[PDB]
C-alpha cells in the first residue's frame, strides 16, 4: 500500500485527525508515504519516523482494489 499526496504547493501534517491539533510538519507534492490505517475519514501516515494524519482531499489511494487493465476512457 502506498499513498500519494497531491498539493499545488505543500500540505501540512497533523498529529491528530483534525485541524485543531495544528501543523507538526510540512509535506511536499508527489511525496510517497506509508498508510497505516484510515480513521474518521482521515488517513494515518508515517514520515521521518513521525506519525500523524493527512486530509483525504489532498491524499489519493493507489490501487484501491483496482483490477482494470489497459483501460481506456471514452
Amino acid at each position: 500500500m502506498q499513498g500519494v499526496v497531491k498539493v499545488n504547493s505543500a500540505l501540512n501534517m497533523r498529529s491528530g485527525p483534525g485541524s485543531n491539533y495544528g501543523v507538526i510538519g510540512t509535506l511536499r507534492n508527489n511525496d510517497k508515504v506509508e498508510i497505516i490505517k484510515e480513521v474518521d475519514g482521515w488517513y494515518e501516515i508515517r514520515f521521518n519516523g513521525k506519525v500523524g494524519y493527512a486530509s483525504k482531499s489532498y491524499i489519493t489511494i493507489v490501487n484501491e482494489g483496482s483490477l482494470e487493465h489497459h483501460h481506456h476512457h471514452h
